[PDB]
């Protein structure tokens, strides 16, 4: 599980 | 999983 | 599963 | 699953 | 599945 | 682009 | 760009 | 980019 | 970018 | 990056 939140 | 949010 | 969400 | 959503 | 939406 | 091998 | 080997 | 091999 | 192998 | 490999 990858996640890239901005 | 992979999730790119912005 | 892959989402690219802006 | 490809979601490419903007 | 391919989901483009914009 | 979305590519899916059986 | 998505790639799934089976 | 994604890329998953099975 | 996320890379799996199995 | 994250990379995982089986």
């Amino acid at each position: 599980l990858y996640i890239q939140w901005l």
